[PDB]
């Protein structure tokens, strides 16, 4: 009850990157660094092993031992949202009931990719996994080829576990669901100022807090600032050149806060975008992003590229 | 050597994306699944899709798909081509789902390119690398499921590949004639154009849906030239087929000709009770005799149907 | 550091693992077996052991119920994972996965049915050992094959190695701790001696599952051969047929474990069944686990699993 | 009916080759090394294959790799040879899927061992072999050395109730062997030193034979043409020097030295060390490298040749 307020008041949450040692096992040392710079820069909830964080390119036993392995080292100081969705009910059912087992605090629910499905077998899916515990409502049809339709989320809102909608067709629909109480995320980094400020967002589930952590907490805490948005849309549009997360896997490389490994089929931005980043990190200030060391471009031959992960 | 392998794919006109039929628990129904395998090879279908969009890949664990592959090649092998579906948004299950079902001796593989978790066209290409040296290989564009059109200079890439087979293309009959006008094998993914494709854009024939139900027409409208009679005679069915998003009315229909349970894995629900009856009058026009199965076609009543999300 | 917290532990459980009546697990009644455990003195809970049935559990759910287990208790009870395995393969993974969730140890067999050579079991334990802080398990009644003393004393130079679960008997037991070696007994009947007169810290019990209260009592306040004497005829009902047969059967009795068993294990007959109401009765009922009074049970009313 | 002639088709085959399974350098199972090995056993008489059997490293392999091996072999061999998929577990759930997989594939037979490790009662074992012995023909493995839990007979004489029941793998001895022949029961020894008194003096039917990977030419002789004490002694050198350490760390040395298959073991085991590599070559030398598998000269091979693999 208080669990999906708790959820309900966060303004920032980072969709995390999840970072690779060299043959593509997890890097749980550079991953704990990384949710540690989150926490340090007001980050108040981690989605684990979202589309940033490369879930779909995860064995389930990963996924939920990294879920497991956020709660017990960081459950006290950030909330953990496991993306436990999936295209088939028995996946989302069978991952986001282990996954509160483990005791994460929420979990991340998309409907049906690729495998599409009705808007009855839509809210059967839902119907399945909204019981177990509070539930953010994934709507992204760039990726799904499917629109959440209104209807569905008023009917799945009726659900007290429902915390509310994960959204990125855009500010309308942001506003068509605030305007009647159900809380939104942005899921548009460079919608989430004018979504929070103008269309009653409760705030952003972000790439770009990956890398501007700080930045990202001020756009969605400290007013209105079209001046400060406007300062990082140029970060924002090289990161979103390529899907998602390329770029976000190209710049943490870049930072040296991440291994420049890619699990397949993700492969990092060319030697060209590598040097405008070198520029964008200079006109935004490196202090700004996370870690220490000098930002790089990077040889091509720096980053691996693993199938057999 | 693979020359032959990749020939005997490509001279394939008639491939069915079979359905998957369940039990009441939700296992997989291997004896109702034969009766459908041996029912397409008695009326023509050159090829079958194991675990596709139409069999619920996406639902199934890779122990059941590898094992339904294995299982469709010992049993159906010499009558009929089994082309895998073991592509995935994951290279690395692309990967192991493709070699292990080659080692099966699976004649070809089905390979879409990856869907939610989209990537670049150099990270499609590098995908694709991954599983194109393995064997014959049809590639998948289907950008309204993936939401990423596969663009010709991925297919010209793929196909100074000997193992590329062929596209499944579902864009239409312009992207169809881009690759049959330079020889590049195309199946047409839609059933309401293959007619068209086949006979005016240079398609080899058709990877169907619609001959789960209509095996032999679909195969006279592959092979015996332009019928524009029997393709509108096949529209109001094809158009049924497809009012909601693929397998819900093949799944629907073929639990009302009696040759699968009323059986289905979620997020699948089936058509309502007003459509089963449309379904019963679409029959009668056309034929019983011309859809699979003996029984009389039922309407079924609503709790007939058993929806399993513990599979 | 973390390996001296391990080594104090007296009282380790063996925890069963319950079961809905589909076979799934019954997480609300484990929950319920670990919190008795504790409010009764159990220092530490070895998760998906032989007692707990991790040989007949998917990957998913031993990872899992390891994860859960330290989320629920891990500020209250030391939770360690049995991840060894006759693979090193799965031992590797399963042990870095268990220690990634925050269990505190891991439990390792040298590999069973695949058995290998000195110089292989030494390959083995190298891939594990510096993971975390490790118990060996010496039990060659079930892998047809004796860890000797050789093996033990050059791994127990490795400041990872806590000790020793050993079961060959109280013999083997004082040949290692006499030498340095921590050992907890692994034999219910053997560890009040092995304890008192062999220098062993104490024991991972199977019948601390049904008496944790006695078992705490006969670990930590001194030498008494007649409370050893009083449990004998549970310790000798509990081990009749191969462990977890018998716990499996009596939680069962108790009402804290649905009659359900994952096959191959099935329950003990009902003359077995009869004999346990008197034991308890014998004992008295207020030192077992559980309120509800101790029933017999119809045959009917186990459910064996295949599928699950 | 059908389950009647197939269960007959295992019972009549006197040879089967527990099959090594070869590695490349990474881990990953070589299929060229592999195929090799199973055509060299046809050409020599091997009449079925067990896939993934203890020699064949199955404890080791995720069932992806087991299942996709037995798919592989029945493709590739399952006209000139008999598959015997080892889909055996102490788990009566993995047991019951690898099983009814197998068959789904084409697999001519099952062999299941005896719950090991977690162990349980003459009621938990019959009911564990219960689940699978419908599947189709099937053959009981006791291996008391290996599971620490004999089979016992009250349970075997029940178990040969079942049509599908093929026969016993036996390893405990003659004795035991002859209990079950004499009663009508098929049996194979699963002990190569025992199988040629077993097949001649006990009415064993044959062997399912670690042996026979490296000299399956001279294992066919054992098994088909009468009494040969003399073959017997001399092959009993060999046979010792393959059981020193414990199975399959002997033949998985013997392969590599005979270059059939890569110096790659997946842990826990490793190769015999240098000294027991030179005892080889003149156990090879004695013989004849003639009725030993492949065409390379036999090599001695240096430790640094060997890869060990934990990560595979
Ligand atoms: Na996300
Ligand atoms: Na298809
Ligand atoms: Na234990
Ligand atoms: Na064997």
């Amino acid at each position: 009850r208080t669990n999906t307020d708790d959820i309900r008041s966060l303004r920032v949450i980072t969709a995390i990157k999840t970072p690779y040692l060299p043959d593509g096992r997890f890097d749980l040392q550079a991953y704990d660094d990384l949710v540690n710079t989150q926490i340090e820069n007001g980050a108040e909830g981690v989605i684990v092993g979202g589309t940033t964080g490369e879930g779909q390119l995860m064995s389930w036993d990963e996924h939920i031992m990294l879920i497991g392995h956020t709660v017990n080292c960081f459950g006290g100081r950030i909330k953990v949202i496991g993306n436990t969705g999936s295209n088939s009910t028995r996946e989302a059912i069978h991952a986001t009931e282990q996954g509160f087992a483990m005791g994460m605090h929420g979990a991340l629910h998309i409907n049906p990719y690729y495998g599409k499905t009705s808007i009855e077998g839509m809210n059967a899916h839902f119907q399945t996994v909204l019981h177990m515990g509070p539930t953010i409502i994934y709507n992204v049809p760039g990726r799904t080829c499917q629109d959440i339709p209104p209807q569905v989320i008023f009917k799945l809102s009726q659900n007290p576990n429902m915390a509310g909608v994960k959204e990125c067709v855009g500010n309308n629909r942001v506003e068509e669901y605030t305007e009647k109480g159900i809380v939104v995320w942005s899921g548009n980094d460079d919608q989430c100022h004018d979504s929070r400020w103008d269309h009653g967002a409760t705030g952003v589930i972000s790439v770009t807090s990956n890398l501007v952590p700080g930045l990202m907490r001020k756009l969605m805490f400290e007013g209105r600032n079209s001046a400060l948005n406007a300062k990082l849309l140029p970060l924002m549009d090289w990161l979103f050149q390529e899907p998602n997360p390329i770029g976000v896997n190209t710049a943490l490389a870049q930072l040296g806060v991440a291994r420049p490994v890619f699990r397949l089929p993700y492969v990092p931005l060319p030697l060209s975008k590598r040097i405008e980043f070198v520029k964008l990190v200079k006109e935004i200030g490196r202090e700004h992003f996370v870690g220490d060391r000098d930002v790089q471009v990077l040889d091509d031959d720096d980053f691996i590229l693993i199938g057999r992960y």
